[PDB]
């Protein structure tokens, strides 16, 4: 009765589903829950349904989605309305959006990676849990003079502070229990029994969290939903020690990496000559991270990566970088080369696929905010609208479609 659940191959070198290898023809669609919500809760469910259909037509079989968001709903830089405006109090309209997301994915034979939390601020995240515990809602968001380091030390108290961490983790476990035990109001499935869910993912991008926290939370999640895979959500941006600290645990079933050349200072999209160094970085990142995963004998998915539009065509105009009319020639080549490497690595069972960040669909960065202040698309509200989104008619779509066809062909060869 568990034929449809995604599993780790008994030899550790990939996933299976339906008794056959399973490769990840993936996308990120973290805005799905909010778009699936009814109109009064800020959704656009027909648009969600169309964007899922578009992704199915481009060959996608797997969406990494966000199954959390924290209030209060008067905070900048985050999804609104939140799923969980106060601890243990839910916005049912937004929760129903997650039910519709999962039901629509089921109709298109997709599986979901269910991200249960977020280090970062765009869904409230670990800094919001810290604010709840300390009783101080003034979170030092990393804008103006506030460093990404200052914010990180604030939010990392979630797992590093001896007083705060037990309290924060209690509230987080309460959320995990509530999502794992949700009855889908649309199709009646309890989430922890739904084979549309591929995995429960601890959180997006924990920052140097201790091994003991990964051990404890992964075991909690696995005991809560014993039929499902568990993932750590790591970037794998540092060294092998950091990789092992997150992944070398019985209840972490597979490994991830997130590759962000502009964010890490490797690529300047305003530099007409900057692409070769980004392509070489991506190449070496895939090679090295594939080897780290092999050392643990677990699969690996590059569950985030992306690149800006062609800012270099008009480098003096900041707004030009984010217009949907701006071409994506660097991005398309970057995606195409990463994809072709992944297909070759997957052919030897050294990589399991990828989820580009992120599908924008019908949203556009030039459109007005909805009444909650949201311009929904693939870029969360802590970043410029349109930075990394792949729109429904971008030139990148055909490259994604061809990649997914190539990875499915590989999956079939591996099934013989």
């Amino acid at each position: 009765s568990e034929f449809a659940f995604v599993k780790i191959a008994s030899d550790g070198k990939g996933f299976t589903r339906y008794g056959e290898p399973y490769l990840i023809r993936g996308a990120n669609y973290w805005q799905g829950m909010n778009l699936g919500a009814d109109d009064c809760s800020g959704g656009d469910r027909k648009r969600m349904e169309l964007e899922i259909k578009q992704m199915a037509e481009m060959g996608i079989n797997n969406l990494r989605v966000m199954a959390s968001s924290e209030g209060p709903d008067d905070q900048p830089y985050r999804m609104r309305p939140s799923m969980m405006p106060q601890p243990g109090k839910y916005n049912e309209g937004v929760f129903v959006g997650l039910d519709y997301l999962l039901d629509t994915m089921d109709r298109y034979n997709m599986t979901a990676v269910m991200t249960l939390g977020n280090f970062w601020q765009w869904s409230g995240g670990f800094g919001q849990y810290v604010a709840w515990i300390t009783g101080n809602q003034t979170i030092p968001y990393p804008v103006g003079d506030v460093t990404y380091d200052e914010f990180t030390q604030f939010a990392a108290r979630f797992y590093n502070d001896s007083e705060i961490a037990p309290k924060a983790n209690k509230l987080f476990k309460d959320h995990i229990y509530t999502v794992q035990n949700r009855r889908n109001t649309v199709n009646g499935k309890i989430y922890k029994e739904d084979p549309v869910i591929m995995s429960w993912q601890i959180a997006n991008e924990p920052q140097e969290a201790p091994a003991s926290w990964f051990e404890e939370i992964s075991t909690f999640i696995k005991k809560g939903a014993p039929k499902h895979l568990v993932s750590a959500g790591l970037e794998s941006k540092l060294d092998e020690y950091d990789f092992d600290r997150a992944h070398d645990h019985k209840n972490i079933d597979y490994t991830t990496c997130h590759c962000w050349v502009e964010n890490w200072g490797i690529y300047d999209p305003a530099d007409p000559d900057g692409l070769p160094h980004a392509n070489e970085y991506m190449h070496d990142f895939l090679e090295s991270r594939s080897k780290w995963a092999a050392q643990l004998n677990k699969p690996i998915v590059m569950e985030e990566f992306g690149m800006a539009r062609d800012a270099w065509r008009n480098p003096e105009d900041e707004t030009y970088k984010y217009l949907p009319s701006t071409p994506t020639s660097h991005k398309d080549e970057y995606y195409q080369k990463a994809f072709n490497q992944i297909v070759s690595l997957a052919s030897n069972r050294s990589f399991s696929g990828s989820n580009f960040w992120a599908y924008g669909g019908e949203g556009r960065s030039t459109y007005p905010p909805n009444p909650y202040g949201m311009v929904w698309l693939g870029d969360p509200p802590h970043e410029p609208h349109g930075w990394y989104s792949v729109y429904s008619n971008d030139t990148t779509v055909q490259i994604i479609k061809d990649y997914n066809a190539n990875l499915l062909k590989v999956q079939k060869e591996l099934s013989k």
